C-alpha cells in the first residue's frame, strides 16, 4: 500500500524502458538488435501479469488522486474486460516471440500488441499534459 501507485507506474512505465530499443528500431535507429527485444518482448507479458492486480480504489480518484496517475475509474468498472485487454496483450507478445525476427516484422508485430498499448490507452489512459 505504501508504495504501490509507484509500483504500478514502474511497471507501465517500464513498458515504454523497455520499448525504449523497439523504439529506435522502430524510429530507424541502430542495426535492429532481435535479442534486446527479444527480453523487452517477453517482458510485455509479465508486466501485463502483475498489473492486473496493483489497482486498488486507494489509487483511483474522489479522494485516493494523487494529482498524478492517470488511469481512469472506469478501470474498476471494466475491470472485466481491462483483463481481457491485458490478457490478449500477453497473447500478442507470446506470438511476437516466434513472430518477431526482423524490423519490417517488430511492425508487424507491433500491431497486435501495439493495440492494447494505444487502446488500453484511449481507453483507460486520459493523458493529459
Ligand atoms: C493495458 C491493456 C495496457 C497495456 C498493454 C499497456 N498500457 Fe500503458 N497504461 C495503461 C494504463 C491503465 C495506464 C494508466 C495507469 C498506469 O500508471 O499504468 C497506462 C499508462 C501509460 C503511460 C503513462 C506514463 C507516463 O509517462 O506518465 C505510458 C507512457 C504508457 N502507458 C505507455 C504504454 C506503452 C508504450 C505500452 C506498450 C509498449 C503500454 N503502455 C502498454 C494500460 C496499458
Amino acid at each position: 500500500q505504501q508504495d504501490l501507485v509507484d509500483k504500478t507506474q514502474k511497471l507501465m512505465k517500464d513498458n515504454g524502458r523497455n520499448m525504449m530499443v523497439l523504439g529506435a528500431i522502430a524510429k530507424g535507429e541502430k542495426p535492429y538488435d532481435q535479442a534486446a527485444v527479444d527480453a523487452a518482448l517477453k517482458q510485455f507479458d509479465e508486466t501485463a501479469k502483475d498489473l492486473p492486480k496493483l489497482f486498488p480504489d486507494s489509487v483511483k480518484g474522489l479522494k485516493p488522486f494523487d494529482s498524478k496517475y492517470s488511469s481512469s475509474p472506469k478501470i474498476w468498472a471494466e475491470r472485466a474486460k481491462f483483463d481481457t485487454e491485458i490478457a490478449d496483450f500477453a497473447k500478442a507478445v507470446d506470438g511476437a516471440k516466434g513472430k518477431i525476427k526482423d524490423v519490417d516484422t517488430l511492425k508487424a508485430a507491433m500491431q497486435p500488441i501495439g493495440k492494447a498499448c494505444g487502446n488500453c490507452h484511449e481507453n483507460f489512459r486520459d493523458k493529459e499534459g
